[PDB]
C-alpha cells in the first residue's frame, strides 16, 4: 500500500471537517449498531483533528472508552464504472468503520493508514452513511503500551508510559480513492551509488511497463517488467519514475518520485553517497494548540520555514509515525529524517512521583509474545508504507526502552533482524535511555547506529553543568569504544519557561537552556563518534497532568505557538556556522 | 449584488480544491503582467497553504509588511464523468484583489475581500486533463477600496501600505477554492422572506431566478416530510404551522427547489429557518418577542493562519461561546466566512453581519507624526467611494440574505459623522441598502466621539450601535467618572432617537497575567472591575437591548506604541485561554433568563 496521487487516478478528499461526533459513555453503540442510523445527540466535530481538545471541556478530553464519528457523502457520477474504495490516512488507535449498515473496515494502529474496496457497497451519484467507531485505549498489546483502570464506580482511566499526551480522533486525511479496475497493490523501488543503479516491482493485474523521467520530465530510460536495473550518468534532486500498468483494456498510470538514496554505515562515519554527515535538527512531536496531533498544512509550512531558518537539516519523527506530507516535503527539500514507531513506554522505571504497575517487564503480565507480534505489525506497517521515500534514511525500532530487566534481548533480537529482513537498504537503530549506560545496556549490540537521549545536568545532575559535563564526556568516549559505532545523540534539552530570566543561570531560565545546549556542544565538537544532534523537542507540547509538568513539556526551543526562546539564536547560530553536513571541529 | 447560491451537495457535485500546497512567489518589482507569468510554472517559488494569509506562514517580516502583487498556482485534473456538465470554479475569499487564468484563459476579476466570485468556465476546460490555475492577488488599500487606505511609496520605490482600521491588513486566499459542477439547468439565485403573526401559522414569500427551466418547490421537515409545495418563478408562497426559529434552538426547515429543463433536472435544498425580526420603540423583537443580545465582537484571526478560515478554530470557538453564555455576535469589521453562519443558522446564533467599511475616520490614529484634511472629499472618500461601498453592501446581502442567523445588516464601523459630507455620503447608502432587502434593521455602529449631541448620521439607522470606551480611552483607570459619563450619555441617546441600543464594542486591554491590587488599566482585575461597572449602566438604562464586549479574542494589529503585540482586549488570548474576565461574563450570560434582559 502507498500514498493515492491522482492523474487518470481520482478522488474526492472526505476532510470535509464537519462530522457528526457523539461520546459512547455507556458503551451502547455495537449492541444498538449506532451505524444504522444518523446518531442520536451529536456534535460538530473537526476531521483533520484530535477530539480531544476542540470542545473545551475536561469531560471529553480525559475521556477513555469509544467514540462515534459519522458523515454522509454523495459518490461522484463519473465513477460507476469503477472501484470505489474508501481510505483513512490515520485513525489514532484504533477504528471501525460502517458503509450503511455493511460493516467494511476495521484497524488497530494509530499512525498509519488503512483502506479497503467498498465498490460492491456503493453506486455512484447517491449519498451514502460513513461511520467510523474510534478507541483510544492501551493495554499490554498496543503499540504504544499501557494499562487501562477501572475503578470502585466502573469508571476507566487510561495510564500510559510515555510522555506526551495520549490524543486520539481521526487525526489525518479520510479519502475517496478510485483507480482502473487492473491495478490494486503496491510498488517498490531500491537506488544504488558507485562512488548509479535502481530496481523495480510491481504488483497489478496484468503488464507493466516503468519509464524514469527527469525534473524536466523527459524520459531518461525506460524498461518494462517487474524488475531489472536503470542507469543514469542542501536540498535534493528527486527524478520521477513513472510505473504504467497495461493489461485487461483499460491503462493505469501511477507516478512515483524518486531520489538517488544511497547510505548505509562504515565504522564511525553515517555517510550519505560515500560523504560524512552531521545531523542537526530536532526531535519533533505532531501537537499543536487546538488540533492536538491533527495534521495542518499551515503549521507544517511555518514549521519547516523555522527549522529552515534556524539551520536544522535533519529531523526525527519522534514516538509514532508522521504525516507522510511531511515525508514527501522532506523528499523535495532534502530534510534527512529518521523514521520511528509508536513503540513507546516500553519501560517502567522512567515515571517518578509519590504513587501498583507491573513488577517484571518483559513477561506474561505486560510485554508477551502478543506484544512482540503487535510490534512486528506496526514494524511492517511504518516500512511497507515509507519504503519508497528517499528522505527516509534510518529506521528506528522504539525509543527508551528498558533494557536492564530479563528477557530483553530475547524479545528485541527478532525485531532488529526481521526488520533488517524487512528493508537492508537504511540502517536500524534503537534510541537509548538514560539510565541503561554504556555499562549496562543489552541490546545496543544489534543496532547499526546507536542514539542516546542523554540529559546531564538536568534530571541527573541537579542543575549543575561542571559534573554535567564530564560524566556526559566519559560516557560518551565509553560509547563509542564499547562498540566503535556512529552516535547520534537523538535527545537532549532542558524545559525552560519562556519569559524566566535569571542572573544566576538556574535551571528553567532562558539562560540555562542557552548554557546547557553550549557545554552539550562542546563536548560533541571533542568526540569523534557523534554524528549527529537532535535537541529535544522544537515546540513545547502537551503531556498528562503531573507535578513535572507545567503545562506541558516545556523542552521545546520554541512555544507551542511557536514563538523563539533565547536558545533559537543561540542553535541558529552555531547550526548555520558549520558549513552544510560538516561537523564543527574542536577548538 | 450578482446572483451567487452557496455550493451545496445535490445529485449534482463539487470537488474542494483547498489542496493547501500551492506555488507561492512574490512580484517584487511587476515583472508578473509584464511576463504574464501566467503563462508558465511558476519562476522560484515556495510552498503555501490555501486557505491562508501569505503573511505568517513563513516568520519572515519582509514577507509580512509586502505591498503588491502575489502569485498563487496550481494544477488541477478536471473528473471526466463531467462530460456535458457546467464546471464553475469559484474562491470563495480571495483578500482585497484577485483575478486568476485556467492556465491561459482569465475568467474572474474582483476587488472584494471577504465575499465569494464565480464564473462559468465550462468552455475553457475540457474533462479528463489538467489544467494549471494561476492566481494575481494584491493587497493594496486606496480610497475607493472597502476597506479604505493610502499606500505609499518611499524614495526608493518600495510600497508601505497605511491604514485606518484596528486589526492587521492579513491578505492571501483566505477560504475556500472550488471547482463545482451542475446540470446544464441552472439555479443561478433563490430568495426567501418570512413572516409570522403569533407564533401559530404563516408563510414563506418567494422568488427564484432559475435561468433554465420550470421550478417546483417543496418546503420539508427536519424529518425530510413534505410540508408544503409550491409552482412557478417566483410567488411561491406557502403556509405552515410551523417551529419557529428560535434563538436557543434554530429550528430548519428545507426549502428543496427543483428545475426541469425538458431534458435536464437541477435540485438545489436551501435551509430555511421562519423567524421575523423588526424594531418597535425601543424593543429589538424576534417572533414578536423582546430580545437581549449577549457576546462579542469578533475576528477572522488566528496565530499562524492569519484570517484562514479554519474548522477546529470554529468548533472550538463556538464551544467557548456557547460555555460564556453568548448568544449573538457581530462580523466585525468584514463578511465572515458563511461556513460561520452556517453554524449560526443550525445552533441558532443570532449575527450582526457587517461589511469591510472600516476607517471612513481620520480621527482615530494618535501619535507623534500627512493624512488628507477632508475626509469626505475629492481626494479621500469620493463618488467612487460610495459606488464602491454600494457595491460592498451589494454582495454581502447578495450573499447572506436567506440566512436565519443574520439579524440585521451594518452598512460601516465607526465612521466620523462630524465633517460635512458625512450624511451626504451614508443617507444614499442607507436608503440603497433598505431597498435591497426590507427584511431586516439597518445599523451603522457609532463611534466613540462622535457623541449624541454630535453625531450626524444616525437618524438614518433602524438600530443604534455605540462603541464606548469610557475609562479607558478618556477618564483612563477612574472608573467613577466613566460610570456617569457613560450613564448620561446612554441616556442621551436614548431622548435623542428612541432606539434600541445595542453596545456593540465595549472593552479594555488586558494583560493575561497581569494582576494588580490596585485596580489600574491593564490588570485582570480592571477588566473585571470595568466591565462590571459597565453592566451596572447597560442594567439601569431602559433602551439597552444588546451587549457585546469588545473581542472574544486577542488580534494581531500593525505595530504602534499603543499595541501590544495586538490589541489585548481579548476576553481570551489569542490561542483561546481565558482571562479572569472570561468568568465574569459567564457568570452573568448564563445567570440571566435566555435572551432576557436583566431586570437590575
Ligand atoms: C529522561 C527521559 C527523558 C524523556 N525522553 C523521552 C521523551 O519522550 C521525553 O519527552 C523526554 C522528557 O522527559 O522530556
Ligand atoms: C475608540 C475606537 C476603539 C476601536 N473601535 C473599533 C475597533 O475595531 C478597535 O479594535 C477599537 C479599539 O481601538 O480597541
Amino acid at each position: 500500500m502507498l500514498r493515492p496521487v491522482e492523474t487518470p487516478t481520482r478522488e474526492i478528499k472526505k476532510l470535509d471537517g464537519l462530522w457528526a461526533f457523539s461520546l459512547d459513555r455507556e458503551n451502547c453503540g455495537i449492541d444498538q449498531r449506532w451505524w444504522e442510523s444518523a446518531l442520536q445527540e451529536s456534535r460538530a466535530i473537526a476531521v483533520p483533528g484530535s477530539f480531544n481538545d476542540q470542545f473545551a471541556d475536561a469531560d471529553i478530553r480525559n475521556y477513555a472508552g469509544n467514540v462515534w464519528y459519522q458523515r454522509e457523502v454523495f459518490i461522484p457520477k463519473g465513477w460507476a464504472g469503477q472501484r470505489i474504495v474508501l481510505r483513512f490516512d490515520a485513525v489514532t488507535h484504533y477504528g471501525k468503520v460502517w458503509v450503511n449498515n455493511q460493516e467494511v473496515m476495521e484497524h488497530q494502529g494509530g499512525y498509519t493508514p488503512f483502506e479497503a474496496d467498498v465498490t460492491p457497497y456503493v453506486i455512484a451519484g447517491k449519498s451514502v452513511r460513513i461511520t467510523v467507531c474510534v478507541n483510544n485505549e492501551l493495554n499490554w498489546q498496543t503499540i504504544p503500551p499501557g494499562m487501562v483502570i477501572t475503578d470502585e464506580n466502573g469508571k476507566k482511566k487510561q495510564s500510559y508510559f510515555h510522555d506526551f499526551f495520549n490524543y486520539a480522533g481521526i487525526h489525518r486525511s479520510v479519502m475517496l480513492y478510485t483507480t482502473p479496475n487492473t491495478w490494486v497493490d503496491d510498488i517498490t523501488v531500491v537506488t544504488h551509488v558507485a562512488q548509479a543503479s535502481v530496481d523495480w516491482q510491481v504488483v497489478a493485474n496484468g503488464d507493466v511497463s516503468v519509464e524514469l523521467r527527469d525534473a524536466d520530465q523527459q524520459v531518461v530510460a525506460t524498461g518494462q517488467g517487474t524488475s531489472g536495473t536503470l542507469q543514469v550518468v542542501g536540498e535534493g534532486y528527486l527524478y520521477e519514475l513513472c510505473v504504467t500498468a497495461k493489461s485487461q483494456t483499460e491503462c493505469d498510470i501511477y507516478p512515483l518520485r524518486v531520489g538517488i538514496r544511497s547510505v548505509a554505515v562504515k565504522g564511525e562515519q553515517f555517510l550519505i553517497n560515500h560523504k560524512p554527515f552531521y545531523f542537526t535538527g530536532f526531535g519533533r512531536h505532531e501537537d499543536a494548540d487546538l488540533r492536538g496531533k491533527g495534521f495542518d498544512n499551515v503549521l507544517m509550512v511555518h514549521d519547516h520555514a523555522l527549522m529552515d531558518w534556524i539551520g536544522a537539516n535533519s529531523y526525527r519523527t519522534s514516538h509514532y509515525p508522521y504525516a507522510e506530507e511531511m515525508l514527501d516535503w522532506a523528499d523535495e527539500h532534502g530534510i534527512v529524517v529518521i523514521d520511528e514507531t509508536a513503540a513507546v513506554g516500553f519501560n517502567l522505571s522512567l515515571g517518578i512521583g509519590f504513587e501498583n504497575k507491573p513488577k517484571e517487564l518483559y513477561s506474561e503480565e505486560a510485554v508477551n509474545g502478543e506484544t512482540q507480534q503487535a510490534h512486528l505489525q506496526a514494524i511492517k506497517e511504518l516500512i511497507a508504507r515509507d519504503k519508497n521515500h528517499p528522505s527516509v534514511v534510518m529506521w528506528s525500532i522504539a525509543n527508551e526502552p528498558d533494557t536492564r530487566p530479563q528477557g530483553a534481548r530475547e524479545y528485541f533480537a527478532p525485531l532488529a533482524e526481521a526488520t533488517r529482513k524487512l528493508d537492508p537498504t537504511r540502517p536500524i537503530t534503537c534510541v537509548n535511555v538514560m539510565f541503561c549506560d554504556a555499562h549496562t545496556d543489552t541490546i545496543s549490540d544489534l543496532f547499526d547506529v546507536l542514539c542516546l537521549n542523554r540529559y546531564y545536568g538536568w534530571y541527573v545532575q541537579s542543575g549543575d553543568l561542571e559534573t554535567a559535563e564530564k560524566v556526559l564526556e566519559k560516557e560518551l568516549l565509553a560509547w563509542q569504544e564499547k562498540l566503535h559505532q556512529p552516535i547520534i545523540i537523538t535527545e537532549y534539552g532542558v524545559d525552560t519557561l519562556a519569559g524566566l530570566h535569571s542572573m544566576y543561570t538556574d535551571m528553567w531560565s532562558e539562560e540555562y537552556q542557552c548554557a546547557w545546549l553550549d557545554m552539550y556542544h562542546r563536548v560533541f565538537d571533542r568526540v569523534s563518534a557523534v554524528v549527529g544532534e537532535q535537541v529535544w523537542n522544537f515546540a513545547d507540547f502537551a503531556t498528562s497532568q503531573g507535578i513535572l509538568r507545567v503545562g506541558g513539556n516545556k523542552k521545546g526551543i520554541f512555544t507551542r505557538d511557536r514563538k523563539p526562546k533565547s536558545a533559537a539564536f543561540l542553535l541558529q547560530k552555531r547550526w548555520t556556522g558549520m558549513n552544510f553536513g560538516e561537523k564543527p571541529q574542536q577548538g
